[PDB]
């Protein structure tokens, strides 16, 4: 089968690397869903379909969701919780199971929607992987390590290219990291002591 990947938030900066790594995989079809598609970086891979839509437009999202195998969400901004709920519902409506969901801020009250998004994903019964990246750099490197749900981050930063590489490895082999909620950091970027607030 063709492997149908839906990229929600496809104009995002991590998304752009994923799209690029997906561009020469001739057995993937990638659907690129974005609010403002005319600001999706060019040229447009031949295995792509570019759809204008907002994840809170439930009708648009269901249309895009039909027939998909793997959802990759790189969602930002207000109401991330409402957004996650909308993604879960559309996956369930369209019989799609596999979700890769990035939670990156881009402690405190603005984390509540993020926590509520994460909790909703963990309670969804979907085949999920939640990805939790350290501070994002634009360094041209792939250098990372992973921490589990209840472990502290072993580092301070991680390249977007690193996070894209993980996403792509999961898309390539989607049986990996099912049911996990993983921190991603560059090795040897642990913070100086002591700590301050
Ligand atoms: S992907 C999807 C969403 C909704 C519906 N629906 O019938 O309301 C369908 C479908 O046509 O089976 C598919």
């Amino acid at each position: 089968h063709m492997k149908n990947v839906l990229i929600l938030g496809a104009g995002g900066q991590i998304a752009r690397h994923v799209i690029n790594q997906l561009a020469d995989k001739q057995t993937i079809k990638q659907t690129l869903f974005a609010r403002q598609p005319a600001k999706i970086h060019k040229p447009y891979p031949t295995n792509s379909q570019i759809i204008m839509g907002d994840v809170l437009n439930h009708a648009a999202l269901k249309q895009a969701m039909q027939g998909q195998d793997i959802v990759y969400a790189n969602l930002t901004g207000e109401d991330l919780d409402i957004q996650a709920n909308s993604v879960i519902a559309a996956m369930k409506a369209c019989d799609v199971k596999r979700l890769i969901f990035v939670l990156s801020l881009g402690i405190g009250e603005p984390l509540k929607p993020f926590r509520r998004a994460a909790d909703a994903i963990e309670a969804s019964g979907l085949e999920y992987t939640i990805l939790r990246p350290a501070w994002l750099t634009d360094e041209d490197i792939i250098d990372y390590e992973l921490t589990s749900r209840n472990e502290p981050f072993k580092g301070t930063i991680v390249s977007r290219k690193s996070v894209a590489a993980l996403i792509t490895d999961i898309i390539d082999k989607p049986e990996k990291h099912i049911g996990e909620n993983i921190g991603i950091n560059q090795p040897g970027t642990d913070g100086d002591k002591p700590f301050f607030m």
